């Protein structure tokens, strides 16, 4: 009954172009607001009891709360058939971003500091997250999106394959934990550094876990510093408890950067 302020009347809502298509598409439209003036969003589609939608809700209200700059807002849902709605981010998603840094018509070729900067909001957004023990369980640079004064935010949590970024631990068992978010922040750190490559080159997905129970880890990129390898690396120590806090990862990705 009182999850209902999550909900967003339909005809407040205009659906246009797919910009993503498995279990669901993901369409640019336009919201009215309360303000009277209306917001690019993009929207997201998704038993039938009384049970598990009201979860849904709960989650929802709960991630509509969520107010930091490194985290993307839930403006509400729509339901018909359940819509989720989420403020258009014109600048799209960072690994994009990092493919396009490496080809003319693109954004210039992005220096260190830059890279470390994404890498740092990622971290504040991760902890920002952790602080209010929610677990993302999809992080990885194709869902870091591009505010339009290029702070990045953390996206396509909650709500409910992506094997490579996929901790040991939780391809081995049902299990996921913030360290196992921890884990997945490494990968996403790997693929800023490499501006873009698919992890683990010459490794299929169906390897993967045996790769990793031998002890082989992502590589160190050719001209990336030690230390920035070091804070990466910390990310994938075989027992969860030995990872480090996004606390600490923040921290040590700030005082790198401001070392430069
Ligand atoms: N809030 C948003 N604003 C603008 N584009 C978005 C937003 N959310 C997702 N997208 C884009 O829509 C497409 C589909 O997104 P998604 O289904 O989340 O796919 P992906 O697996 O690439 O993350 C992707 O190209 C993604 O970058
Ligand atoms: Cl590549
Ligand atoms: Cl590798
Ligand atoms: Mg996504």
């Amino acid at each position: 009954n009182k999850l209902e302020d999550v909900v967003i009347d339909r005809n407040l809502l205009i659906l246009g172009k797919i910009l993503g298509e498995e279990f669901g598409s993901v369409m640019e439209g336009n919201l009215k607001q309360e303000d009277g003036t209306s917001l690019k969003v993009a929207v997201k589609t998704m038993n039938s009891s009384q049970r598990e939608i009201e979860e849904f809700l709960s989650e929802a209200a709960c991630m509509k709360d969520f107010s930091h700059p490194n985290v993307i807002r839930l403006l509400g849902v729509c339901i018909e058939k359940p819509m989720v709605i989420l403020p258009f981010m014109k600048y799209g998603d960072l690994h994009t971003y990092l493919l396009y840094s490496r080809l003319e018509t693109g954004p210039k070729h992005i220096p260190l500091q830059t890279l470390l900067k994404f890498m740092v909001d990622i971290a504040l957004g991760m902890e920002y997250l952790s602080n209010r023990n929610f677990l993302h369980r999809d992080l990885a640079a194709r869902n870091c999106m591009l505010r339009d004064d290029m702070t990045v935010c953390v996206a396509d949590f909650g709500l409910s394959m992506p094997v490579k970024w996929i901790a040991i631990e939780s391809l081995a068992d049902r299990v996921y934990t913030s360290k196992s978010d921890v884990w997945a922040f490494g990968v996403t750190m790997w693929e800023i550094a490499t501006r873009g490559m698919t992890p683990y080159p010459g490794v299929q997905n169906h390897e993967m876990y045996d790769y990793l129970l031998h002890g082989h880890r992502l590589k160190q990129p050719e001209d990336c510093l030690d230390e920035l390898y070091e804070i990466m690396y910390s990310c994938w120590r075989t027992d969860p408890l030995d990872r480090p806090t996004f606390s600490v990862l923040r921290l040590q990705l700030e005082k790198l950067l401001e070392s430069l």
